[PDB]
């Protein structure tokens, strides 16, 4: 009952938005996201442009870009047009819903107007995706919710996972998918991209923790890693993406069959 | 026995920044924190200088502010130690400690170098908590765990709060209190701030659900009011002011007795 990536993207309740990215996976053979967790922007589009054919995915942290314009953000998205990837904010949003709406649309990021994908905590109720929704739905944006987190004491299990589930059903219009680090969902048209992602076995001082693509992919079921400072802090960025790209497709085509 | 905000302003082991705002609330006769929910400089400012000395704290929105420069946030601080008000970003910071850590301290907006108080959502574990205070403690700030929230839905219930609240208590020398609806916490040295406050009964069409001053302040035990939209949208900003300020002071001295 596994489908391939190019399958999904033509389940009949599938978000344009999940089509698109499922189909550029099938196309490039990777189910890699990159989290460009970088200060500078000259770091973050030489990262984008060398290593955009590895990843179907750019997790963007423009809360942390030190020289931020919107001109950087026309630069990448001219990238992931070029080496086909989609765009995703890593923003936690997590406020009621008037806020999120004028924090997603406006201030000096203006993140409706450059991210293909954002994501949400579920802890504000559903709140939190109906004023992202009135934002992005026109956009033909999606939103991921955050059903789990990586990071040791995460509140998010249990009935918290289930309720985030709930919320992603009933607004299926804008939620493509989850953060988390498994399979939470039995319908296929969602994705699962789960962060907390390296090739060895460990955790950062700061409450990460870390799985392998392995485990994440084959094992949990997930659909796409994110991956940081597995890729960022090696010597040959491009070599590390490579090596995280071909882990998790090969635990990809190992759970098709 | 209920203790004035004088007197808590004194309490051995009081944060700094919660005895400087217990100081001010007392000398001034306010515990209206003003929520900031405009789009423009000139606005934040405007309202900062007329409503400075009807507040105890101005709740920021960096996030949404169009024209944000560091030199906004720099006469910003003047206006705040003119008319005496603490500076508390709103950004519910919400995210593993690595990240939440540089959102912090820097990208653009560098909260760390002109807000006094944040707030961290506790769902990611205590991480968030130890990656703030890395950047916070040697800036002399504090922080707010958002234990409770206003909004329809709400996971920030039962086990969750009661994570939030030990969270506080075993990392006091940077978490000076909470965002709550009500007391969630028997020790004096922590302040209660809670938000969804009118006058009178309702709502908005995102979620957000209101209780009054007296209600929050008198019954629930907590100790400032969070006020946005009930003072901003009035004809009479500073009347408005005057009167959530007044509703506040009054229930907190009847509950002192
Ligand atoms: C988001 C949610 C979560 O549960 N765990 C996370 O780590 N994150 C974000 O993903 C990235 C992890 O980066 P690294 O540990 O691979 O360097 C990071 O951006 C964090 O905010
Ligand atoms: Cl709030």
């Amino acid at each position: 009952m596994e489908l391939s990536f190019g399958a999904r993207a033509e389940l009949p309740r599938i978000h344009p938005v999940a089509s698109k990215l499922l189909r550029l996976m099938q196309k490039k053979e990777t189910n890699l996201c990159l989290s460009a967790d970088v200060s500078l922007a000259r770091e973050l589009l030489q990262l984008a442009d060398a290593l955009g054919p590895s990843i179907c995915m750019l997790k963007t942290h423009v809360d942390i870009l030190n020289d931020f314009t919107l001109d950087v953000m026309k630069e990448l998205i001219t990238l992931a047009k070029c080496h086909e990837f989609l765009i995703f904010e890593n923003r936690k949003f997590a406020d009621i819903g008037n806020t999120v709406k004028k924090q997603y649309e406006g201030g000096i990021f203006k993140i409706a107007s450059w991210a293909d994908l954002v994501n949400a905590h579920v802890v504000p109720g559903s709140g939190v995706v109906k004023g992202l929704q009135e934002v992005g739905l026109p956009l033909h944006r999606g939103c991921l919710l955050i059903a789990e987190m990586s990071s040791t004491g995460s509140l998010a299990t249990g009935d918290y996972t289930r309720a985030a589930v709930r919320m992603a059903e009933e607004h299926s219009e804008f939620v493509v998918g989850f953060i988390s680090g498994s399979r939470v969902s039995m319908k296929p048209e969602f994705l699962h991209l789960t962060p907390g992602v390296q090739l060895e076995a460990g955790g950062d001082n700061l409450g990460q923790q870390y799985n392998s693509p392995q485990e994440v992919i084959g094992k949990r079921g997930s659909d796409i890693i994110i991956v940081g400072r597995g890729i960022i802090s090696a010597a040959d960025r491009l070599e590390a993406a490579e090596m995280y790209r071909k882990a998790a497709w090969e635990a990809y085509l190992s759970r098709l069959g």
